[PDB]
């Protein structure tokens, strides 16, 4: 027996996960057959808090659920619709949980994009046709906050499609006060922002395509505005419009265009606002307190820190967030050091200068969890392994004092953890995501005891040891003075004497890695247990967590150093013995695929074959905050030569040495349709014969469910016959 | 040496043509190598009518030319730009003839849609920005004889889409009078027309992709408006907003959606207009005559023709249009007969009644030319052989005095004729189109004497017998009480006795002909000729020129009947012995594309791969005036049943067998690149795996050099391998 497609396509060899909701210092919720149990990490025991068949009678299917912080209510999510990356629109109901009782009065209507309970006790905010409006009780009619939400144009408490997809990464722009106290959220004016247009199918029966507009930002475009706001959600008078305190920018942001990227709270009257430039290498951290008397809000001057690089950009893909202390006039932050390097920097408010609290040739990946005793930080540091994540505490009294908490609890199993901590920090989950099969554990931060097994994933390890699977070699090259990171799924009976046939599996974006430590059970799976194909990757220049060195390397030159690295990669896994170097196939999705694309136009003649899905093919036609972030502004002034160098079309000619497969979907919103139709277009005024494949009204994902078995099938038949 | 792919993509067996147009009853016009000539029929002198270096300092590359009847200006036709399919735009500038002069004052504009002399002298029609404009000296300002124009959706004197497509065949929506009196013209209201919504990439260069907006019937949508007008060419003041008549339609036909369907002036105030009803079974010719006094026209209800079927539909795509003889009193058209054949009837202005002047087991395929001593018409009555094409004259005075004037002038080389007359029909020109080689000759309709050879192929002929051509079997097969004409090319040396792969080329729409005696070099040339390949070709029903038997027998059951006639075709060319049965192929464009799509769904196993170009999957996607001429309305009290039945996304599920390799445009406003979008969905649905190429900007004609070059180099390849 062998780990084939269908295996992969029918996900029949599942892999377990724990999924666990703090409700508070002590007591999360899980899940179970259909039922919602409450389990106390104290004692063990656990109790039934909602009962499975509390809702067949609802009559409607429930896509999901959230619990008021006071437990007093459930908001129950239906009538579930996607968008695009992270939002939705969906009907929803309150039902009671100190009584029994679906809530009739006053609803939250159908259509609503975002809804929150505030952090304490039950008040919603929901978002509702761009409008922000508030829910004091659960039964009383709402408080409409905002009167200028437009579609495609205004957006009130909701990000718009770029700052969705690269700023923020969710749909919402609401922010609680840590008790409730204030809704801040913030604005976005998509006036001027050009529409990108495309068809929609539908179903057989629509008898005239739907043309799809969406307020998009391509590199170097008009952008949409953002103005803040703060509301105070007590003083609301069924009989009066809020009023609503909007904190403007800083100066040295408003000379140019700008962009909002962070919101966090630190005390019930501090709120913390991060601001970027459109040029993205020098950011600002305002810290807003209220002035009681007035109810305005104040960001002292003295009180701004300024973050920035020459190397490049600022942040990973934005500035960090700051953790705050209780008292909230000092912060954790992660930044580069002076090697460049992602470290911990304690600040004081009023200080511009910080103190870094970790050192070494590794970068804090993120801050965990904070109390007046403990920092809690993940980090790659074990090993000098950067593929690898290690939960570890730091003593606030003591920066010397580091103890790793995961590292030896199973280091053959276990490299890769995520923690997930209870309310202050008594508790915390582990999950281990690999080498070896995902295992989930809890523990008591108080003495760092494991308390119990959460997840062990037997099941699976039964059905495995009947199955003939690949294994996974991590390992370094070294190029110049530096040591890059590869990783390579080797077929089953890995015989080192003969020669395999190669897939080069890429990625390559500015922060990637392909090369890690983690447990998977996908594509390249099948490939080498059953066609004994070795899929490898590599983090070449551009990548991530091996500090700003080697990725800021790739600034303002994208498509050129990736690429050539990924070749290089490729040179010397042949150098190695087991690779049939006649035999060297390339595939990548969006950036992978715009790399897989460059690479077959290199003329490199090192691959016979190569899959391109989705690819990005000239950076002009990407959105702004992505593209200008790595490319600035494309100009004669500023850029514009490097982007017009770093095209796939301007190496249509090579192709003809390579066997191509272009995919791309037709509703895709975030790469657009357009660019495969530009690179199809210069292959055929080439004359390169090439394959090509649409995937009707399919998004970036291609994520439907016949899509996805479609293309990864006809994907397989296009490795097999390219390998024999 | 052979007939290779290159030799069909880069033209290397030039095909000669001669064009020549009449100027008068016994001179035309010849262009060579750069130059005009004008040849003597009568004589056989010629003389350089216009120089090849006269516009070498034009400073344009000159497109087309249009001469004055008057002989007195040339039109320069140049900045062409191709909108669809015989629709453009162009600069246009007029040299004067009797000085030598480029007209400076008043010219017309750049972007001018049409133009066109009066059939006598040098008056000028021009629409330009849908409004139309008159001049009837080359250096004086133009009448604005419309103001109604508006982009998209006003039509003056052109056609909107769905009219220039299905019903007209030309951009031009206006006509002369015989002198040059009368303007009359169309008018086109698309004010409630859906519009079709496609994008367009452009150059790489282009960041936004333009989105194409076309006012587009679908079948059964709301339809275009039209009303007709006819001007005063004469009475036109340079200061008055010009009087147009509008002739309004009969009333059989305002009671509900109709089509203006022939525009043929009788006299020189004689007018004969054609009105087809939406369903489109019954139509009426009104005869409109000039009311001097009043300065009206007046269709008088005495002088009105019905023309209609029981069986199907009228006409083969319209009704025919109307040979008046030189008074106007009397005309000659051709109708379906009681046996429903399509012959010649002589019609008197007053008279309901008809007489049929010709009789037969065939057709009449035109009216060339009348006289007032002869009729000149072509049909494909010599042998019984629907496919050929023959010039027959018939006694005015005796229609039983029949001769043909072709069928006998090369038996074996010449089955295929059409011809171009001279003013009043004294000279006419034989155009022979196979099934050898083209051979155009100069003839004199007094006695019928062959003048001289203007183009025989000689320089062709000499490069044949260099090479291994395939040769062209005509014959039928009966199928019920039926003769069903098929064709086949056959490879070079063709033994009956070895098994050779077949690959079926389909068209089979409603009045086609795939199986006729023309000479081609295309694709399948070097199929066979290369490949030995049998390209087969097959008329089943639906087929044209073999009565409305066998035409109308797809009616209101369109991709049934011949759909299957082609599956059963296949089997009978398995029957005969030279035909591999496991590599039988099917291919297809259009109509073809659709019927390929059909059969290879139909589950018959007969066929191993097939390919569709730019096919029709659902009929409620296609345009009206094409759709419903054969299925009527998509409602369930009209046909709607037959609508659902037919669709090719029905059939998703026995692509399983076969190995199909779909091709769309995607500028493709013809047939929208929705109806492969909606197949390649339902195959995804239900799992079968097949290939996709679309082609960027390309409209329906895939037909832009690289393109072209591409799609059948890319069929090519995927026939091969189909093959192996
Ligand atoms: N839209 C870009 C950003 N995607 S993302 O929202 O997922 N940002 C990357 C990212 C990865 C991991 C994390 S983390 N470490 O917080 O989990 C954050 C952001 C990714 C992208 C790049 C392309 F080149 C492209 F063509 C499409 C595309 F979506």
């Amino acid at each position: 027996k062998t780990y084939t497609l269908t295996d992969y396509l029918k996900n029949t060899y599942r892999l377990k996960l724990y999924s666990l909701r703090w409700i508070s210092d002590h007591e999360y919720l899980y899940k179970q057959e259909n039922n919602i149990l409450v389990f106390n990490a104290e004692y063990g025991n656990s109790s039934v808090f909602l009962e499975n068949s509390t809702f067949d009678e609802f009559g409607h299917s429930i896509n999901d659920y959230s619990i008021s912080p006071d437990g007093q209510f459930i908001l129950l999510e239906y009538n579930y619709v996607k968008q695009w990356r992270h939002s939705y629109t969906a009907s929803y109901d309150i039902y009671d949980l100190n009584k029994r009782q679906l809530i009739t009065e006053e609803r939250i209507p159908n259509n609503t994009q975002w809804v929150t309970w505030s952090p304490v006790g039950h008040k919603l905010a929901y978002v509702w046709n761009n409008d922000i409006y508030v829910k004091i009780e659960p039964n009383l009619p709402s408080y409409r906050i905002t009167w200028t939400g437009k579609e495609d144009i205004i957006y009130n408490g909701i990000t718009d499609w770029v700052y969705e997809e690269e700023v923020f990464s969710a749909y919402s722009a609401l922010w609680w006060s840590p008790n409730g106290t204030f809704l801040a959220y913030a604005q976005f004016n998509d006036t001027e922002v050009p529409l990108i247009e495309y068809s929609f199918y539908s179903d057989e029966s629509l008898q005239y395509p739907k043309t799809v507009r969406v307020p998009y930002p391509k590199a170097g475009a008009v952008n949409p505005t953002v103005k803040f706001f703060v509301v105070n959600t007590d003083s609301l008078s069924s009989v009066t419009n809020a009023t609503s305190i909007q904190i403007t920018a800083p100066a040295s942001m408003l000379i140019g265009d700008h962009y909002l990227c962070d919101v966090t709270w630190a005390t019930q009257e501090r709120i913390s606002l991060q601001w970027l430039r459109r040029i993205q290498n020098y950011s600002v951290m305002d810290i807003c307190d209220y002035d009681e008397s007035s109810g305005r809000w104040n960001c002292l001057v003295a009180r701004q820190h300024i973050e920035m690089s020459t190397t490049g950009w600022v942040g990973r893909f934005r500035p960090s967030e700051p953790h705050f202390t209780l008292d909230g006039n000092s912060f954790y932050k992660i930044i580069s050091n002076e090697e460049g390097y992602r470290h911990i920097c304690y600040f004081q408010i009023d200080k511009k200068d910080c103190t870094f609290i970790t050192k070494g040739t590794w970068e804090v990946i993120g801050i965990e969890a904070l109390t007046s005793d403990y920092l809690y930080y993940i980090s790659n540091e074990y090993k000098g392994m950067p593929g690898g994540r290690n939960l570890y505490k730091i003593q606030l009294s003591d920066y010397t004092k580091v103890t790793c908490l995961s590292c030896e609890l199973n280091p053959e199993r276990c490299q890769y953890y995520s923690v997930s901590f209870s309310k202050e920090a008594k508790y915390y989950q582990l999950r281990c995501s690999g080498p070896g099969l995902p295992l989930y554990t809890l523990h008591s931060s108080v003495n760092d005891k494991g308390l119990r097994v959460l997840e062990d994933n037997s099941a699976l390890d039964k059905m495995l040891q009947n199955v003939q699977m690949p294994s996974k070699k991590l390992d370094f090259i070294i190029l110049n003075e530096t040591k890059f990171w590869y990783q390579m799924i080797l077929p089953p009976h890995f015989d080192k004497s003969k020669k395999y046939p190669l897939l080069l599996d890429v990625y390559a974006g500015p922060c990637s890695q392909k090369a890690d430590t983690v447990f998977r059970l996908n594509w390249a799976t099948y490939l080498a247990s059953t066609e004994n194909i070795i899929v490898a990757s590599f983090d070449g220049r551009g990548s991530g967590y091996q500090g700003d060195k080697i990725m800021h390397a790739i600034n303002r030159r994208l498509g050129t150093f990736e690429v050539e690295d990924q070749i290089e990669a490729a040179r010397q896994f042949s150098k190695m013995g087991f690779v049939d170097n006649k035999r060297i196939a390339i595939w990548g999705w969006s950036y992978g695929g715009y790399v897989t694309s460059m690479v077959l136009g290199s003329g490199s003649g090192v691959f016979k074959c190569g899959i391109a899905v989705a690819p990005v093919s000239r950076w002009e036609y990407y959105d702004s905050v992505y593209t200008e972030r790595y490319m600035g502004l494309p100009t004669p002034e500023d850029n514009l030569d490097h982007y017009r160098n770093s095209t796939v079309m301007s190496r249509a000619e090579n192709f003809k040495q390579v066997e191509y497969l272009l995919i791309h979907g037709t509703a895709d919103d975030n790469v657009h349709f357009q660019q495969s139709a530009q690179i199809s277009k210069a292959l055929v005024d080439v004359g390169v014969d090439f394959q090509a494949m649409w995937y009707t009204d399919e998004d970036h994902g291609i994520a439907s469910s016949t899509a996805h078995q479609h293309i990864y099938t006809h994907m397989s038949h296009f490795i097999k016959q390219c390998f024999s």
